[PDB]
C-alpha cells in the first residue's frame, strides 16, 4: 500500500493519475 502522506514521488516511468499507474500516491495524496 501507500506510505504516510508523501510530498513529491517521481513518477517518470509510470505516470500518476490514471487506471493502475500510481504505486503508492493513489489512496494516500500528497500533503
Amino acid at each position: 500500500g501507500c506510505p504516510p502522506c508523501p510530498r513529491e514521488h517521481e513518477l517518470v516511468a509510470v505516470p500518476c493519475e490514471g487506471l493502475n499507474n500510481c504505486w503508492f500516491v493513489e489512496a494516500c495524496p500528497p500533503c
